[PDB]
């Protein structure tokens, strides 16, 4: 089944998403998505489709080992029952970028399934063990555009997935310098 959360409190939000690079206890992966379908050459936005989730911890009621965030996003796409015939744009916005395997597994995933376009933005690249750079890659080598979180992605988010009651989005200290670094590393690693 398909209905995922589709609003997060206030301080769930700015504590996992805030850009400064530092893990700082955000031990979680947040994933924030929409889905768009192609129509007359505009992207049509499919409101009932979006959601958020989380990586799964190891639980004995849950997974033994765990699950990552992009794993049970991809889990949840067969779900959707999308139309095959039609064109998606599947937006993710995520708090971390993924590791290795799972970069590898949203790249198989992307190749298989050519009726799906994967934009990706990302507030921090986790390293990954010294990986990240090879991830990264492999994702955008299979067709995603990969992309930096920045203050309009931040807003974008606040504005769609938390409960803020009419509040805009706050900017935390930093997030243009941290947004700008990271948008420099990025474009070095897909060139
Ligand atoms: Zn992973």
């Amino acid at each position: 089944m398909a209905s995922l959360r589709h609003s997060m409190d206030p301080p769930t939000f700015t504590f996992n998403f805030n850009n400064e690079p530092w893990v700082r206890g955000r031990h979680e992966t947040y994933l924030c998505y929409e889905v768009e379908r192609m129509h007359n050459d505009t992207w049509v936005l499919l409101n009932q489709r979006r959601g958020f989730l989380c990586n799964q911890a190891p639980h004995k009621h849950g997974f033994l080992e765990g699950r990552h965030a992009e794993l049970c996003f991809l889990d949840v796409i067969p779900f959707w029952k999308l139309d095959l015939d039609q064109d998606y744009r599947v937006t993710c916005f995520t708090s971390w970028s993924p590791c290795f395997s799972c970069a590898q597994e949203m790249a198989k995933f992307i190749s298989k399934n050519k009726h799906v376009s994967l934009c990706i933005f990302t507030a921090r690249i986790y390293d990954d063990q010294g990986r990240c750079q090879e991830g990264l890659r492999t994702l955008a080598e299979a067709g995603a555009k990969i992309s930096i979180m920045t203050y309009s992605e931040f807003k974008h988010c606040w504005d769609t997935f938390v409960d803020h009651q009419g509040c805009p989005f706050q900017p935390w200290d930093g997030l243009d310098e941290h947004s700008q670094a990271l948008s420099g590393r990025l474009r070095a690693i897909l060139q």
